[PDB]
């Protein structure tokens, strides 16, 4: 069981720059239409949700990209979540 | 007789806040399927009658997880109806 | 019968400063997430009628607390209703 | 037979502040659920055809309140079709 | 004969709340099975005429509660049958 | 003389649940054979009355049976008919 | 004798999931037609009675299939009614 | 027998983008009628299932034809099948 | 000779509302146990045919009540028929 | 033999506003109740089907009435049929 | 031996689109009660073996007729029939 | 087979401008209401999706007349198409 799998409900009440680790994960893992379907929302706690919806698709390299960039962005709250 | 099996009739017609309490549940008690299907009623009252539906095969700690959710979700409801 | 809910016609019409008296109920009634959602509606009308649609899970600490910022914030408004 | 149930055909695809004329009747003809439900459909045709749904359980005092709200909102629209 | 048992061809053309009326019989009247049956039918006329096939098991405890149920949701209802 | 065998004439009009009745008996007392005839009928009163037809071979372990079923499934109708 | 064979009067009244519990049989114990045929039925509980129906030609690979499939998709109904 | 005819129980739980998926097949294989019928479901999993139900009429055309548009679509799931 | 006795071959096969033609008679002139076994035929003009076959015990009353509900239901059908 | 009588099969799959051509026809030729049993089939060649299934029972006035309205709504499709 | 008639056992397994090739034949070799009664299986395979049951009144324009609307809709299955 | 009909499938993935080119269709081809239903779906690969819908009811007027707009808004995609 991985990292992201396990503590779900915690990280989608707490990240903030949506924007910025949406941009990261763009050129591989996922198309066009899935980057463009998350604009819907307009709330930043529901547009994390509509993500973890897809890890019904997500492999080793994939879900492992997606702590990569949650680790680049911010070195306080997965190290926060890591230490428990 | 549990306290949520008597008075279901009352929580249905109150409940404000589905998605925080329908998040904390998610990976213990019922797989995803259920966790997704409960996005076709779109309407505060509905969503919760579907839940209940599913109260046929909880035993002791689910009822008592569900419980537990309730309390720390309002600390003001569960309070007034217990008091009753 | 409260004097907030008889009169619910007349208020959601006529509030100006939605920001202000939103501000003084952070700390008791509502959680993060129902102060977060009314940024939606993004109109001084409709922004409230959101605030009256959780009046489901609301005592008599809630309806008073509620009554008590109106009066802070207005003095004129809240009198004009009450005379009649 | 009444005013609005003759040219009930002819408001559904007209009428356009749906929110206010909905407001005034809450307190007295319908109750919490019906004023809940008409949220769903999305589309300002649709929603006053829900409506049109309950005339039903509509009685003179009923529907001379419909009358009155419509009557209050729109001083150019009942004074149009009363003209034919 | 009782109320319910002489107009039952008045009802079954104007009840529109099925859902919040079938909702309060839940806990005394009838079990489980009878409650979800009445999903097939998906009309409201049909829905309430299914329940009505079940008065043959009724006695004064179970019509007086759903002539009190029906009090309870609906005063113009009730009131515009029981002057004639 | 039994319980069942006096009221014959009276249960076969108003016992209205008969799959949820037929289904406690399955185990012990009635082969499969027995319990897939009563399917042709398919109306309420008829199939009731095919059951009966097995009096013939009833000692009092099965009439018994009956008994406590009916009282599980209806408390009301069976205290209606043992008040008399 | 089986477990399924024993409480088979326990299930019919729980299992929720039919969907997901069917499609794990789907390529080894039953054909198509079977399959196709359970969505006639349109209730939780009626649907799982069909599919015992079929109990007839089952032998000991295919029982121990359906315990198998049942404890996969549930780990708590199975216990709960093993412990007894 | 054809590759997808095997896995058939690995898909129908991790497909995603249904719309893209579909989109790609209009022009040979289906009419329009099929393509409509789909939005019934209203739900990731069940909407997929209805398409499975049209395997019947397929020949090696067809089934070819949709590995080869579940190939263009995601590049890491049918290869992670096809390792096994 | 009556109306309805001379072209009793003619409705047969064009009535169509067949439901709420019944529901008028259910008082007066037929029993609950009539009333339910037109539901067995699934079929509109079979449905009909049936009702036809209780003719052998109907009066003026009854016929006349007949010819009542069938004018008060389509004013169209038996204006037609009775020009001829 | 009338026009709609004729080309029955070229229109029920090409009519898709249902909406706007079912209101105009609402106050004369059929009854509330067959207004209402429309929305059951949720899908736009379904629906008019239905519709055709009551033209046992019209004559000139309700089949020279549907050809006017579709003559209102469509002033390309009914031209285009009629020319050949 | 015309083609449908041998290849029998063939069809009845494997045709999907019921509807759309029950539809073209309307207008010619059927009226209107075959055409209604088929409504009554709703199950995919069942349907068109009551069609075949019709086959003892089929001559050479009506098999001709039911061959060439099977040829329309589908150039798949025809085709692979007809190579062996 | 026409231009647009051919290479729909790749349209509905660039056409950015969606608001200028419903424009200048507005008056001759579609109605009120079809111009109102697209500002349903808010994305905008879907709402040129539901326009194509409507392609059952056009004839070469109307299908040129959008191909005549779709070139008149963007010079570089049509000829892009038209090339290949």
């Amino acid at each position: 069981l991985h990292f992201v799998d396990q503590y779900r409900e915690q990280l989608i009440a707490r990240v903030t720059s949506v924007e910025v680790v949406l941009d990261k994960l763009h050129g591989q893992v996922l198309s066009q239409e899935q980057y463009e379907r998350v604009l819907a929302e307009n709330t930043r706690p529901s547009q994390m949700r509509k993500l973890f919806s897809l890890s019904q698709s997500w492999d080793r390299k994939c879900k492992d990209g997606l702590y990569q960039a949650l680790k680049e962005t911010h070195p306080h709250l997965i190290m926060e979540l890591w230490e428990k």
